[PDB]
DNA sequence: GCCGGTCGACCGG
DNA sequence: GCCGGTCGACCGG
C-alpha cells in the first residue's frame, strides 16, 4: 500500500475535522459521508501528490498523454493489462468519444474511489464512511461477481503483482449542525481469508464486512488468493441457488398450486 | 389515490422548481434528486394537510393518541391490520422504547416516502427522481420479496381493500448549480400487469421500471393481482436459481 | 449470536 | 424494444 506508511498522518488530520452536513437532510447513501471521501482524497493529493488520482482523473490523463491515439481498440491497448482494464475501463462508447473537450467525469459505477499508482503498481482505494452513532449491518465492500471475474482475469493473464484493493473506514457522528469523524480503520482485501469473505447476494451480490473487523492473516501467495476466492464464490453461488428456492419459492407455492 | 385527482396541479408546481446540489460531486443515489421528494411532500401538505404524512410522522401520531396503550405487544394491535403492519410497523425494541420524548425519525428502509390516509384507507406513495439528461437504467421500485410477502398477507387476511402503492416520478436536469424539475409521471402499482413486472434479483431483488413507461391496464380483482404476482414471483425465482449456475458457476469451474 | 434484507438511482469493456 | 449489474450504507414486526 502507498497509504499504509502514512496512516497515522491521515488518521490524525481526520479525527475532529468538523465538516458541514448535507443541505439535503438525509445523510443516507452517498450523501451520508460523501463530503468525507472528498476530505480524505484532498489530503493525499497534497501529501502523495505524485501517486494520487481519482479513477476518472487517471483515465483522463492516460488518454491525454497519448493524443495521437483514437478509437476504442487503440485507447484500450494503453492499459497494457486485461485485468487492470476490466477494473478501470469505461465502455466502447464512452471510450470512443473521449476527448480534450469531452473528458471523463466521476461515474457512480467506478470500481475505486481513489487510485494510488507508482512503479507500475496500482492501489485501488475504496473508502467506506460509517455512522458511529448507531449500529448497523456491514457496509457494501465490493461486488463478489466483479471480484470473481477479476480473479479469473488475474489467473488467466497471470498478473499477481500489479494492483491491490484496500479499504479505509471513516467513522463519523452527528454533533451540532455538522458531521465529525471520530475514528478510522484500514485493511487490505488480499490480506484477508477469502474463504471467510461474506457475499450478500440480494445486496447486489456485494461482499460485506466492517473494515475494523476484517482479519488480515493470509500467509499464502496472491495467486493462491484468487484461486481460493473463486472456489468460495462458486460454492456460495450453488448454496444460494438452493436457499433461494427454499425461501422465495416453497413458502409461496400455496398461492398458485 | 388521493393524489391523482390533483395530479395536474402538482405536476405544474413541480415543473420549474429547483434544488441546489450538495458537495458538487456525483449527484447520484441517496444524494441525487433525493431532495425533490421533500418538495412533493410539501405541496402535498399544503393541498391535503389532513391526509399527508411521512411514514414516521404518521406512526408518531398513531401512538400519541393512545397514552394508555404501551408495550410492543398492544402497540402493534393499534394497526388493526397485519399487512399494513408488515408494511408500516417499526422494530420491536423500537415500538417498545417509543415515547413522546423519543419519537420515530426517518428510517432508511421505510416502505413509503409519503402516506396519504383518509377514511381507513392508505396510499403508500414512493417518489422517484431522475436525471433525464441521460438514458439511465430503471430505478429500484420496491423489493419483489417484500411485495410477495405483502400479497401473501393480503390473501391470508382477505385485505383486498385497504392500501395502494403508487409512484410519482420527478425528472430533473442540471442547470448551473441547482437541479430543475422538467417533467413528472404518476402510476399505480396495482394497475400494471403483475406478470410483466421485471424482478432484478441482483439489485436487492427490487422490481424495476420507469414510471413514465409503466402500463396501467389491469382489469382484474385485487385478489387476482396478488395471486398472479406470486405466480410470476415464484417463477422468476426458479429461473434465477438456474441462471445463477450458468453465470456464476459454469464459467468459473475451470478454476479449482 | 448468526445472518441477510431494503432503499436510492445509476447505462452498456 | 429487452435484460441486468454496481456503488453507497443502512439494524432487527
Ligand atoms: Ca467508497
Ligand atoms: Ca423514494
Ligand atoms: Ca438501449
Ligand atoms: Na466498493
Ligand atoms: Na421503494
Amino acid at each position: 500500500s502507498f497509504i499504509k506508511p502514512i496512516y497515522q498522518d491521515i488518521n490524525s488530520i481526520l479525527i475532529g475535522q468538523k465538516v458541514k452536513r448535507p443541505k439535503s437532510g438525509t445523510l443516507s447513501g452517498h450523501a451520508a459521508g460523501e463530503p468525507f471521501e472528498k476530505l480524505v482524497y484532498k489530503f493525499l493529493k497534497e501529501n502523495l501528490s505524485d501517486l494520487t488520482f481519482k479513477q476518472y482523473e487517471y483515465l483522463n490523463d492516460l488518454f491525454m498523454k497519448n493524443p495521437a491515439i483514437i478509437g476504442h481498440e487503440a485507447r484500450y491497448k494503453l492499459f497494457n493489462s486485461p485485468t487492470l482494464l476490466f477494473l478501470l475501463s469505461r465502455g466502447k462508447a464512452a471510450t470512443e468519444n473521449w476527448s480534450i473537450e469531452n473528458l471523463f467525469e466521476e461515474k457512480q459505477n467506478d470500481t475505486a474511489d481513489i487510485l494510488l499508482v507508482k512503479d507500475q503498481f496500482y492501489e485501488l482505494l475504496d473508502v467506506k464512511t460509517r455512522n458511529i452513532s448507531k449500529s448497523a449491518q456491514a457496509p457494501n465492500i465490493i461486488s463478489a461477481y466483479k471480484l470473481a471475474q477479476t480473479c479469473a482475469k488475474m489467473i488467466d493473464n497471470k498478473e499477481f503483482d500489479l494492483f491491490d484493493i484496500n479499504y479505509l473506514e471513516v467513522d463519523w457522528e452527528l454533533n451540532g449542525e455538522d458531521l465529525v469523524c471520530v475514528s478510522t480503520s484500514f485493511a487490505e482485501l488480499f490480506k484477508s481469508e477469502p474463504s471467510e469473505l461474506y457475499i450478500n447476494w440480494a445486496a447486489a451480490m456485494q461482499i460485506q464486512f466492517h473494515v475494523r473487523d476484517l482479519d488480515q492473516g493470509f500467509n499464502g501467495t496472491r495467486e493462491e488468493w484468487a484461486k481460493s476466492y473463486l472456489k468460495h464464490f462458486v460454492t456460495q453461488a450453488e448454496q444460494r441457488a438452493i436457499s433461494m428456492i427454499d425461501k422465495f419459492v416453497k413458502p409461496f407455492k400455496k398461492y398458485i398450486l
